[PDB]
């Protein structure tokens, strides 16, 4: 029937004919095609967004994504603890919902459960069925979780969860979400998150990185496309004033991004970026900033050195610091804007060679693992595959040495930000001029922007050790200047 | 010629005849039996309370108890280090003798030696003979420790040691201590602790948990007996409006509580509980609770959510905080009260099944290891014995995720207690008043009770993950309210 | 024929003649001798300071010195991080150059390159050629390091570097440096540090500890030799009111001291000591002590309990604490003075017995490893080799128990110092008399000297657990007494 179909659907024809899924019948993935043909457009075929469908001919990539492993140091690692990645989180994000719960990332099959379950998502509404003994279960979101209802309370929770959230945890809304979550789809940015979640059965789909119609490498994330289109020539994935991406737009409803070849920097940047997906405040005007605003589904693709002036180049911030009152950027996982322009990036290395390395599955067949690898934990396949002369110790030595040097500056950045913050509050009480407290607000704004980036970022400098050193020394520098002048004012008050 | 004795010791007759300890001559465990008959009861037989008699017949329980293990991470682990179980100890407990030293617990054979030598015990009077190189020595207290004498001074120590303290470190005084440490025996609660220590040759006797005459499961601790006797139907060890304790009293002098079935929850709540074995202060009068008072040898047998009310009820608190003056409860190792009502306790699982798992000896009869275990360190016997589907990685994952989540809240609640103490110092200097300060001081009590319980308790929430989260979020919420009504009042002044 | 040489070089003959080296011709280690012979004394021979030559007949000492090792925890471990050796470094050293960077030690082969590349040396001017990927490279300094230039800057760096630093990283200047760096040689204390770094291709040479001429155990370190000569009956290496060491003063220009027997406390003592090698400030007048003053190249040879007196007595302190203006001593790695009169010292054990344990070559010859060892990593032959009853884990438990107890005190000293500095600052800002801030400042001095000795020393109390206890408790005491004088003096103002 395929020629019948292609009559009103030529983008699928253009993707699929002469592709590597050429021979796959429209019926392996779309149900009720007959009722579509026989009573027309009105009756849509059913497209069950499902890794198992891809799995039936790609068992390795399917079983590797779903394999359960137990890190014996456990999961749900709060960042905010003394020996954690963000030891002065509570002080430095005072005001922000990340103060309720922010844990370290774990495996991809858990991304839906984990966002819905975290204390900051929806007031603790959603919970693991059977609780802790079932924290390692993978598969279907609502086989794993229960919903204790709209009116349930859990103490020391928050209500950060929103529709745009879901776009970096599932390919489930790919046909039910119009571009940037403007209206006209099943869901949009203004939708109740508690409607949206019951539609989310799967983590990141096979379809997120790989065209089902043609097996092309690709991207579906709306905000990323918006960003690769705002800057096709000078964006972090660009080359020669051009990017290996061509947008296909359906009905003016949705868009995909076929790259002529693999750039896992782009597949991975669909979620491993800094992003605004939340309500905010305006810098100029002080007005709230709403889900009706398209800055609430937004990929800046700026690094640590650029992000402050970007969020000023859009009169956008996330939150006032509960003490200093400074208009702060909330930073999240910028692995893409970090990795950009680094040693490995420069050398043509992409996320997949370190994070999805080659393994012998089947009975003796080669593939890329789709359970993403933590490389310190797999130096032979993550590092020595390329660095042929490296011993496991040397590989580990390198990752940890860079981590050590970076974390040293991260930790000092925090010492100074804590010092600014406390110094600010002493200034206020010693009555210090409110004109100056502004000046200091800008210094906390700067010092925070060049620090929080790196706790938000997951590599402790490995992804870009020069950018991390220039950033974090930047932060230390802004805080000392900020504490200097506050301290200067607090003697002048008394002079 | 037992019936001769039985003629006169009838409670002993009842425990011993038809029992597993039927055939044992009285002489085996008592000496001087002739002068007692021949001279009369003025001349008491000697009762050398000693593991090694039990060891003659029970070698695998004796060996495993005294077996010397070295953990390569060491012990004398101070809980008030940055990466410790209680990193904010010195600040949250200020005024408390625990600020002098509080280590993590080690194995049961060290318990007298570590009680005697701790910096908080008796001004450093008692030290390991030959110093650090003998810190792993097991055996008789005074073979291991030396007495520096009463006039020895050692910097930065405390004098928390009293008689009652020994009641959770050894069986040696079982016949030298009237019920509750009331005046009557060789030692009471008013005895000089320096006379008491010379009488303690062994750690916890075999007879602590086991009747010497018939071998029936028992408790000997006068606190634990007393608590249960009080709350006979509803206490944390009950089932169906009663408790499994057959309570035998000897000469109206002392008592054992005997059980038809092994209940290790009770066997361990002889020591692993919250207690008061110390002087304190009445909440109403400000005046002393000396060792005169029965509240200085007291088991609440209540959990985190009940203890502030319990001790409020019996007009008792432990120390004013050094900054805030809050009438605080000092919390100690409430494992039995935390475990009460958890998923494992509801399964009917007891302390012993995780902490004394089935092992085999030289020949290989199956014994319960009396070298108690750290389950994370032996997940095959402690976990996988019962959870048959768990791998070691799985068992480790289940322990550490739960400790991870719980620790995240413990660290957050310590951040909020320190902020609460810090803003109180400020509110004093900012001239807010006894009324606003007495209310904030009330928020310190509550959030101290709902936190310290958990640094006191040794599971980091494994024993009761739901209780922990309820309590620690409660603590956070209380500190948050406290801080709210300080900084508010701090503006009320200068407005 | 070496007899010509000897006629004008008396003291070389006396070292070489009838030694294990005697037969080795002068031309093995000296070029331009035929030129020296003909063209007079005006043509000084070439003697290249070069481990390769010592190497040629001392294979296994050489190869072990240069052997690549990769610690899987990496290197460049900042000490001022929460989990780290000196968590409160940034607060307690506020106003000293170590706040810019201070990492744990690695291998000797790295000593010059880490000295010149550390952020606190010369404004980030020296960096690894090819960056992090070459950070494990050994051998020649200017093979591994690039000079970025005098004009270049790197943010948040310091300029602590000076020629005297090089005396504890290299032997290369043993024929180029007046005794103690006084004026006369190609390099002296007043030299531009960047001229001196050009001359240093090698770390500590074989000649640091072994006489090239007759292979006698010696020290070549000017300021140690000077320390001893000054206090020859009562210094730390003395027995019987005599040190084992004849000082040989060649041309009145350069001293060495030769050993009758191997004393590694002395040899290792050439670097593993507290020193002054930096400008500071006289206490009596507050006047600078510049490189003109011989106190800028100075070995006290005093333990934690003597240094405060010592620096008062020679009228000198390094820096003012940024907050308290306390006249603070900067401590560095006081290892041999820590070790002096410890249980191991008094038992005649030497540094080399633990740190250069016997291992054997491939050819199968036994030797002392010159890749200096971290005992916890290698207890088999740093410990068990002497303590044969010791299991691997007992050796670890022993090291780690001592470290555990000491760091418990160390962190408490740090908590109380931070309390003192936050109280000194409150106290100031509530306007307590300068006389009573002066009282506070002396306690800060005393607290400080008793605490920072142990963060700079490398063992966390293992080397001398008794001295560490008595010093750190002395610190806590000094701090608490300060905190009390400030809180009482605070209440006095507003009385
Ligand atoms: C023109 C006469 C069509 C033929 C022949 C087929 N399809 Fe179709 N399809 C068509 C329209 C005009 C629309 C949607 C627009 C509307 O408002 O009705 C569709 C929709 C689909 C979809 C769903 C997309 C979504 O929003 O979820 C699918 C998966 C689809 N069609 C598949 C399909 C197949 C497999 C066909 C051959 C058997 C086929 N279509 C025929 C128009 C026409
Ligand atoms: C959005 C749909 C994502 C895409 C595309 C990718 N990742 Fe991701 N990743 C995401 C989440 C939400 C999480 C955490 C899940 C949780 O429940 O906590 C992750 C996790 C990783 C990790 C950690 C791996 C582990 O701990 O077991 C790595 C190393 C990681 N992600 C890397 C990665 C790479 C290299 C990608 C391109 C191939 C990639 N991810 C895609 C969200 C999303
Ligand atoms: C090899 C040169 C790498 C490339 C290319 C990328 N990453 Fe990485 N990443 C690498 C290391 C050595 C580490 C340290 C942590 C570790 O496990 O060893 C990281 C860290 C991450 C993380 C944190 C989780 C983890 O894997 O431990 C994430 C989520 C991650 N990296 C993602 C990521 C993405 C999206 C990349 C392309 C932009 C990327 N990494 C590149 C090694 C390498
Ligand atoms: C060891 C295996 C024992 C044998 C055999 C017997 N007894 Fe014992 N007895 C033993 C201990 C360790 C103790 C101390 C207290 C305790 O409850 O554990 C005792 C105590 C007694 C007492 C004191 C009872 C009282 O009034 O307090 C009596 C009167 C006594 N034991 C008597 C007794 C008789 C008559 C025995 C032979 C029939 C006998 N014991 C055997 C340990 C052991
Ligand atoms: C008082 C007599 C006790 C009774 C009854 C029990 N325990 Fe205990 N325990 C006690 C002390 C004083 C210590 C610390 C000893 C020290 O010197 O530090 C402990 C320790 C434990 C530990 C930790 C063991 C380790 O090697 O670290 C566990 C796991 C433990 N105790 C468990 C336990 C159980 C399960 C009991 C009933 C079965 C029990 N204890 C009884 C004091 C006393
Ligand atoms: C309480 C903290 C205990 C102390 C002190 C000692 N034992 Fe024990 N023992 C205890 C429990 C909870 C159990 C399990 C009982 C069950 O229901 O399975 C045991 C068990 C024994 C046994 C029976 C066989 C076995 O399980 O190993 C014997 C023979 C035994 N214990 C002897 C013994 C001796 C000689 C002791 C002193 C060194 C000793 N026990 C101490 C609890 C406690
Ligand atoms: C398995 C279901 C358990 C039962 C039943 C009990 N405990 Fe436990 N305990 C358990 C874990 C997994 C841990 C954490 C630390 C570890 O070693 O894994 C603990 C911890 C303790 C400690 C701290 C010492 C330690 O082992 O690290 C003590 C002193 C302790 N537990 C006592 C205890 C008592 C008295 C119990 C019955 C009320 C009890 N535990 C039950 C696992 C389990
Ligand atoms: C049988 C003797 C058990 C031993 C020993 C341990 N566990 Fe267990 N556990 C068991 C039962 C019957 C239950 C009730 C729920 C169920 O699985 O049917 C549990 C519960 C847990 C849970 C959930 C805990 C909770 O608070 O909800 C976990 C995570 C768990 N068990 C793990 C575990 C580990 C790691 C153990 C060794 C330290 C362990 N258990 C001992 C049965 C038994
Ligand atoms: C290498 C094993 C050597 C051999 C063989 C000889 N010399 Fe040497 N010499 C050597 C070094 C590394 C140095 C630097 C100083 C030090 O003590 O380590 C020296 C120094 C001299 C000097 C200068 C001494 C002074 O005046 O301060 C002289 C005059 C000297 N050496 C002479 C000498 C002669 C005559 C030898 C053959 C009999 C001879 N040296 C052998 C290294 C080595
Ligand atoms: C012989 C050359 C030794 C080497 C190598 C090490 N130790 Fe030692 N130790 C030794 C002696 C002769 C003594 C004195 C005690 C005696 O009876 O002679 C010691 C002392 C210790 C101690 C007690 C330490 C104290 O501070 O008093 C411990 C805990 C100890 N030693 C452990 C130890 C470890 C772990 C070693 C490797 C790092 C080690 N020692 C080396 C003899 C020798
Ligand atoms: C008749 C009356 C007898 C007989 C035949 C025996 N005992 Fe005793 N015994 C008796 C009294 C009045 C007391 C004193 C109680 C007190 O002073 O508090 C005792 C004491 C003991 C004890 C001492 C308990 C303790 O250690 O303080 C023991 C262990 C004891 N008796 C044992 C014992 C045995 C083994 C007998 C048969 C050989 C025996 N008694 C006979 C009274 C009487
Ligand atoms: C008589 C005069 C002689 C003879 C026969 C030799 N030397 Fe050698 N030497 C001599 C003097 C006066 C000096 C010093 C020059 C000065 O003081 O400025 C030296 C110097 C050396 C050195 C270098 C020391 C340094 O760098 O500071 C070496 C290594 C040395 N002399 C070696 C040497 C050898 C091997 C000889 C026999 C071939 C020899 N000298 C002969 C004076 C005299
Ligand atoms: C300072 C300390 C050092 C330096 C810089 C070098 N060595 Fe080595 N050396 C040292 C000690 C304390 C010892 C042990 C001596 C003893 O136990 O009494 C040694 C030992 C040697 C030996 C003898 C063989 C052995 O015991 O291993 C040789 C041949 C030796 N040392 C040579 C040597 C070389 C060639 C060096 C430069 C690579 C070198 N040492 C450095 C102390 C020190
Ligand atoms: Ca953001
Ligand atoms: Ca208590
Ligand atoms: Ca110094």
């Amino acid at each position: 029937g395929r020629e019948t179909c292609y009559a009103c659907h030529t983008e699928v024809k253009s993707l699929k004919e002469n592709s590597k899924h050429a021979a796959i019948a429209c019926t392996v993935c779309h149900d009720k095609t007959k009722e579509h043909l026989e009573k027309g457009p009105d009756v849509k075929p059913v497209t069950k967004i499902d890794q198992a469908v891809c799995g039936s001919c790609h068992k390795n990539q399917y079983e590797s994504f779903y394999a359960v492993h137990h890190d014996p140091t456990g999961a749900r690692k709060e960042k905010g603890i003394p020996a954690g990645r963000s030891p002065l989180q509570d002080k430095l994000l005072a005001g922000h919902g990340f103060t309720f719960e922010h844990a370290e990332p774990r495996g991809h099959a858990y991304m839906v459960v984990d966002q819905f379950a975290v204390d900051r998502f929806q007031g603790g509404r959603y919970q693991f069925k059977g609780g802790w003994k079932n924290y390692d279960k993978v598969g279907k979101t609502w086989d794993i979780l229960e919903d204790r209802g709209p009116n349930a309370k859990l103490p020391e929770t928050a209500m950060a969860g929103n529709p745009t959230c879901i776009q970096c945890k599932s390919s489930d809304l790919i046909l039910q979400w119009k571009h940037l979550g403007e209206k006209g789809g099943k869901f949009d940015r203004t939708s109740n998150v508690n409607d949206v979640v019951k539609a989310i059965n799967n983590p990141v789909g096979c379809i997120h990185c790989h065209d089902p119609h043609g097996a092309q490498p690709r991207i579906v994330r709306d905000g990323l496309i918006a960003a690769i289109e705002k800057d096709p020539a000078k964006n972090i994935f660009a080359k020669n004033g051009k990017t290996d991406l061509k947008v296909i737009d359906f009905r003016g409803f949705r868009k995909i991004g076929v790259m002529e070849k693999t750039d896992s920097r782009m597949m991975c940047a669909q979620c491993h970026v800094e992003y605004n997906c939340n309500p905010g405040t305006q810098r100029t005007d002080g007005k709230p900033v709403t889900f009706a605003d398209a800055r609430t589904n937004h990929f800046p693709l700026k690094n640590s050195l650029q992000l402050l002036e970007h969020y000023r180049s859009i009169d956008f911030f996330d939150f006032k610091h509960a003490v200093t009152g400074a208009k702060l950027i909330k930073f999240q996982h910028p692995e893409a804007e970090t990795y950009a322009g680094s040693a490995h990036d420069k050398a043509g290395v992409q996320c997949h060679q370190c994070h999805m390395p080659q393994v012998k599955g089947k009975d003796g067949k080669k593939y890329s693992t789709h359970g993403v690898v933590k490389p310190i934990q797999m130096v032979q396949e993550s590092c020595i595959s390329c660095h042929k002369d490296y011993t496991p110790n040397k590989a580990k030595f390198m990752i940890e040495t860079i981590r050590n040097y970076t974390k040293g500056k991260m930790r000092k950045s925090e010492y100074w930000l804590a010092q600014l913050i406390d110094t600010f509050a002493v200034a206020q009480r010693e009555g210090v001029s409110p004109t100056i407290l502004d000046q200091a607000r800008l210094k906390h704004e700067e010092a925070h922007a060049l620090w929080e980036y790196w706790t938000a970022e997951n590599s402790d400098g490995f992804h870009n050790p020069e950018q991390a050193r220039q950033s974090l020394t930047g932060s230390i520098s802004a805080s000392k200047a900020g504490v200097k002048l506050l301290n200067d004012a607090i003697m002048a008050v008394k002079q």
